[PDB]
């Protein structure tokens, strides 16, 4: 069976702003997608979760990640000068208007629960919401508040079992999954 290119996977999967918001955090970071492909193809499924997450409800979310550090930072202290909401530690990945707290999406390859746990013993904040998705349907979220309806994660979930499936098809999968950290 034939192994495809991780680089080709993501550029033939994900739409062209996303694939660009992806290479210039990479550029940010100091990281090569030609050699860090893996890693690559990550940053562009948690973007694409994020817009979806947004476009879900569109109008009651602020977005976070995709823009440069500098401008995510200028971003969530106006919200938090406007709202009068605590400044998170670390940058998220969007506000919520309506529930008026700030959120954190993990997409994993990993088990849901421990990377949740994770996640809350990094940030340290008792307003911050997080909601982790994984590539097979399960997830986790602060207080089993999900925050969006079921038809609305229902489309998250399928898009991230369709990459999981196309990764499958071209020998990607495996080492996709092994390599989180
Ligand atoms: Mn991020
Ligand atoms: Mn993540």
């Amino acid at each position: 069976g034939p192994l495809g290119s991780m680089e080709d996977f993501v550029r033939q999967c994900f739409n062209p702003m996303i694939v660009e918001l992806a290479e210039k955090t990479m550029k940010e970071y100091g990281e090569d997608l030609k050699i860090e492909t893996n890693k690559f193809a990550a940053i562009c499924t948690h973007l694409e979760v994020c817009f979806m997450y947004s476009d879900a409800s569109k109008h009651r979310f602020e977005i976070i990640e995709g823009r440069d550090r500098t401008m995510a930072w200028t971003v969530v202290n106006s919200i938090c000068n406007t709202t009068g909401a605590e400044k998170p530690k670390f940058l998220p990945d969007l506000y919520d208007y309506k529930e008026n707290r700030f959120i954190e999406i993990g997409v994993t390859r990993r088990e849901v629960h421990i990377y949740y746990l994770e996640k809350a013993n990094k940030i340290k904040s008792e307003k911050t919401h997080i909601h982790i998705f994984s590539f097979t349907g399960e997830e986790m979220a602060t207080k089993a508040d999900y925050t969006l309806d079921e038809e609305s994660r229902a489309r998250i979930k399928t898009r991230l079992f369709t990459i999981r499936q196309e990764m499958a098809s071209r020998g990607l999968w495996d080492s996709f999954r092994q390599s989180e950290r």
